[PDB]
């Protein structure tokens, strides 16, 4: 009967609340990435035979959490350029790195494509080849991702795809091509999530492209959201009765808005106001503490789909006047 | 609740109703293409500025039904080779020709893209920019474009559509780098229906991929599917009772089966078995009576999605056995 | 889920939001009507051959927008009085003219009944016989009425439908039985918003039955309605994102609540609280800026039916009462 | 999800079914009638002061099921002839008698319209006037469907149907009406209603039968899970040790074989997309409704049939029959 | 669409609204209650052939309203103690007295238990076996929530309610029942019951009340559109004319009125995203009421509450109050 | 909507559907057992302090699959009988083993019960404390438990799971009040796959209760559950394409029709035939092939709740006639 709304925009606009997030945040992810950087970064290139005629294609391996060989794609249009701009792109929730002719957009563009697989998901809408691997025995959890491993942040799986998502910077930025100082990290809902966190954790990212995204304000997503991935963490609080404060609290280490406030790099962002799956509350908790130069593009009528190709324009307008 | 299904595959596979088409429909046909073909065809390819750098975009305008003038883009892949291949593609319901970059499949994997921008509709999931034009009055209808002049088969919608189709091959023929002979026409649901009328009607198509198809055996669709654009026809029944054997008359003339009964080109078809927008047996009987060479790949567990990108995969490999 | 509120009754009551329309809003009705009015009216009355014994129908055809010729149905109750007062009778969305028995309450009540066709409808609920004429070319639209037309009100669907409207009460007048001092303008949802518009635009009305109006205060309505007539609007807009502001532009000069202030006829209103396709803050935004004198029958358990046959009494009373 | 169909047409016009019903069917239709008829009918026909001008409305009472007080409205429209036809109308599931006004339709074709107003029910789309009464109230689940479902004696239905035969008797006790021209007419639970009207009144000359309700029990919760008839599933659901039973007293109520009874010219129709009244349990009485009789088919509507199309082929199918 | 949502906790935790209920509520109840006392209670403890082996059952009669027999089951647990606790159970709305082992748990924890069978229902989740006995049934919406509904005198709760508080007197009369720990207990319609109980009975000593259903009418008729309290706005939405007297009705069977007046130590429980009780109703209530009293706070929870982990907060609740 | 249907139940009684197995289901039962049984067996009761006063309640850990430590609960009914009868419990879907209290009613009759936990599950309805242990990387998955290791039957869930449960009724036995002579293995829906198959592989069990199984004939089930857990195998093949043989190859070594085959003790079965959830087809595809003696109980009308409380009653009674 009820159309989904949230706060109306002049309120969203202003919505900075009080940010929860223990005292040993940046200890946890200062040793979390000591700890996966010890085992060999070892990325491998490895071209392969494709029917794409205007782009290279190479199958990629790199060490992210623990040095867990993480797969990805990596798409080199042919043009007669030394070096190129990069992005590094994330992926939405149940998806994976699907073929190298998945993520065209980019190289189209004129830059190299670096599409890192999301451990043991790539079963939902497009196809992946990671395994996850967990820390220790697998707690029960909720059918999903989002509450595995979540009765501690050590064990959670996104302190997982967090360092894998650092370390695919990392290795975009080995390939010869790549140059080091346009390198860009994307993604939508989970996508931008991960890319949340990687600009706050990466010595590597340059700017960042982060549109609805997913894995931002918990407490008041859940709130808000009884459909969706967020409404795994509701459903697994329904029978952990007695889990509330411990699930919140490991939950506030991969909060997208705790990394907003450690982020220096440029951004654009992109929220639809009639977004049900990522509401625009979540989204402006996160843009409003992000740290860095930063722009919004504001979708009054659209759902989780954003902009959809409007905004990959304005993406990529907003990158070559930042590069420029 | 009941999950749905259509006949089994064992019956799918020779499923070959009766048809049923008016005395005149290759007349209608002949006397629809020959007046537009009045009008000089007059093809421009306008270079705009797409971002892209491995792809040139064209803002391509055609006349198409009577001479009216009919958006799409054409995207040519940056490779020397002076006559290339060719995809002519038709967009799925409520879609528009979008921007270049919405296309870039094709000119990836080396293909010169014609995206046809569909009169009227572009207003559903992609923008479009083509308007329609009735022949005169706009007769009561249905919300939608399935009942747009149905109560005659020259004031029906779909007739300009299939004309402005047709005239899009001879708009693709006339750029200096197409290569005539390996012309492809493709389509997925509303573009699987239009590119199977023009794998018909068309002389200078040299083949067919047609996905999910919509537009095919009518009857029969309207009895299985209560949502989406079949719908529109049976609610449109529901209150023009009356008008029964009228409404289905005029249907022939645009039916995929129909059109399949006579086409001699080459062709790739995909379904899905729980495709319960384009139900398999819908498909299966244009498959079936389809005239030329043919293949189809089935998807035992796919809805509508059909394929997807393994697909897409599927075609590419067709297309490059076909021209050797 | 959510069930259904809007603002509670004492906002409600309350609830003047701030009006938006153009410079020219009343040069436009006044050259569009002042256009339209250079066509004879022409109203034609045919006896029609009626199984109905308590009632004589006649055909009705009338000069609506630019001279084309709309169809109506006149309901005459057989009864003694040399004058009778007369309902005109506007048709909710996606309804038509349908049969003659179709609308037995006025007659039988000893009211003459004039029944506007709508144009190019006819075809959800009940048939209808008149066609909608395009300005020019038919511009890329959502399926349905609403964004027919939509970026430009010279070419908008309503101001063709409001034009047919006001036209219809001169047509009412022309018949020799109907008491002009007693011509009441009435409708439900869509009926209502055209009623409403035809309270501030018609010489010839004298009163106004206006019930759970459609069509008022548009960007609040895109807000909470997501199924229904209301969300064509909303789907347009998600897709042509660059439109927005050229939308609501042309939807100003046809919203209820900007006639409503320009109308001086005394009217009756009903609206329910729990209506999910015409919320009361609509209905009540429209309301409360009625300039005529003005009663609102309110119904706190029901949806969009409304008052239903309890409302059609309160209706049947009202008149009276005002005429006596 | 799958979208809702039924037996295709060339197997419905076909589909006959294996009836059953006790052997006891027609004693216990005659004793309850005769039951009934020791009470005296009483019909009370009251002028209205009403809004209405072409027609002259009266309030009705009447003793329907064991001398109780049933509710209607009478509707005259005002003409010349002096012995009208009627139209007996039954209303459709959660209704009841409504306004006046509800049921201009038959008066303004020149029928005299007799509304009976449906015992317990008027409170889900048009509002009604007339209780119940039951005896001890069994275990039930909500709705009508199963109240008293486990003896015939006391199934609701048993006091609907004798209502309705007696509401017959009532509108052929107006003076304006002539008795030799009354028809029984009724939409889903309304021509439940009027089916078995044609088999147990002997006083219709016609019967106009749409989309009904009541019709072949067994079939109809195989196919229905939402809506009326699934009342009757949800209490099996619960009352486990209860099938035979249910079904036995749902067996004496079954339109399927009051069609088997019927002798008077029918008009009927169904949607065969009706997922509210299958059009497998519309043909199943259908087909073994034994007088003279056609059936409208209305391939693509739903529970609202021909709607106002089959209202005209009403007036037609009357018209040909009083000439 | 949107998630259910209420009040925030904050807001919840100091919702008082204004009460509304007649001036003759307590003479209401006392003319109700004496009226029933007229006739026997005869409580009929007939030992049962039951398979259960660590509890012996009772199939139960009693009289409740105006002398009716309503059916229960007696649970004694097979313990070395010959007093013992005692909690009287009432049902959610659809349920019904079911088999003697579908309410082992307070038996298991070595309290007598009495399961009061609920009249008329017994045919949704679980078979029950009691009949309604109502006078003429008005017209209704299908269901119980607005039987009787236009007269507190005749509205169906008058009678559940008298039964359930006649229950509290036939399980005291059991001469194992340790009379100084009779505790009452339900969820969601049971709840509401137990609340009436809290009030109108001398006999109990503790109220376990979880989710109640019957709290707060008017706002529960805003923020439920499906589930029993959308059958009094289903009602309400025919019987336009109605609407000032099903309220009126509806206040004498409140629990937020009954809340004000009961004295005895009570256990709630809340669910925050509960959409059937929205736990605005369920503050309304527990803010109201007037025994010593606390509340488990379930946020994430539905309908379904604490659940298990309710259980055994009632166990520890009633050990710490009877020790 | 169609309302949910299977075959009919004259149908149901014969359907004995051609089976499909590897040549090794036998063998890697043989070794999958035979690994674990290698581990100290160690079962733990800790008497554990409840408010219970008719039953003694024990914490119950065993080693299950590769040693692996299971949580259960050892529930015993105070009787004076030195021997009782005992009931091995199987936990539905997304359940765990809750409180001791939630499981009365075998101790009431005078069984003792022994509820073993779900390896990972416990976040659904009912909450559980046993963690999983994966055969390696955790390799792409859909949400849930039905895909994971899916490609390969040493890596899939259930493996893990079906070891866990014969071990559980070898830990049951080893209880010194236990009467070997009467261990029963029961459970419904997931817990009733899961007894099938115990049914089979354990040394011990006496007899099955076998209610509304799930895990049961797995190519029909996916044709007709669109959702709950059997879509979970949908959902992945719709993705994974290419998987199709290899996904169903690894489920035939846990289909319960398979084990049906292969179990010699008495059953007592029931049946919904509208339950959605296990299609009636699917439970008497593995009854028609259970090879020990056997009886089934058909509910007509119910759904996924079966015979309920009415079926607890026949299982006393099934299981007192069975043990004289």
């Amino acid at each position: 009967h009820m159309a989904f709304f949230d706060l109306p925009l002049e309120e969203l606009k202003k919505y900075r609340p009080e940010r929860y997030e223990e005292k040993d945040f940046d200890e946890f992810w200062e040793e979390t990435l000591a700890e996966s950087e010890k085992f060999p970064l070892d990325p491998v290139f490895e071209r392969m035979e494709s029917h794409l005629k205007t782009v290279e294609a190479y199958d990629v391996t790199f060490s992210g959490y623990r040095g867990q060989r993480i797969k990805g794609w990596l798409l080199v249009p042919k043009l007669e350029e030394e070096k190129l701009p990069c992005v590094v792109q994330y992926i939405g929730y149940n998806g994976g790195r699907g073929f190298p002719h998945d993520w065209l957009f980019w190289p189209s563009m004129g830059y190299i494509c670096f599409v890192m697989d999301t451990r043991g998901q790539g079963s939902g809408w497009l196809k992946g080849d990671t395994p996850d691997y967990p820390e220790g025995p697998v707690d029960p959890q909720y059918p999903g991702f989002m509450t595995r491993g979540i009765l501690d942040p050590r064990t959670y799986y996104y302190r997982r795809v967090f360092t894998d998502a650092v370390r695919a910077v990392e290795a975009a930025a080995s390939f010869p091509q790549v140059d080091q100082e346009r390198i860009v990290i994307a993604g939508g809902s989970q996508g931008g999530g991960i890319a949340l966190a990687v600009s706050a954790l990466s010595k590597k990212a340059k700017a960042l492209l982060c549109d609805v995204p997913f894995l931002c304000h918990f407490r008041r997503a859940v709130q808000l959201v009884d459909t969706h991935a967020y409404a795994e963490i509701t459903n697994f609080l329904k029978t952990h009765r007695d889990k509330e404060e411990i699930v919140f609290r490991t939950l506030s280490y991969f909060d997208g808005v705790n990394f907003a406030a450690r982020a220096k790099i440029p951004a654009l962002f992109s929220v639809g106001l009639m977004d049900n799956i990522c509401p625009p509350s979540t989204v402006f908790a996160a843009y409003n503490y992000y740290a860095g130069p930063k722009e919004i593009r504001i979708y009054p009528y659209n759902n989780h789909e954003g902009g959809g190709s409007f905004q990959a324009v304005e993406q990529v307008k907003f990158l070559k006047k930042l590069f420029e």
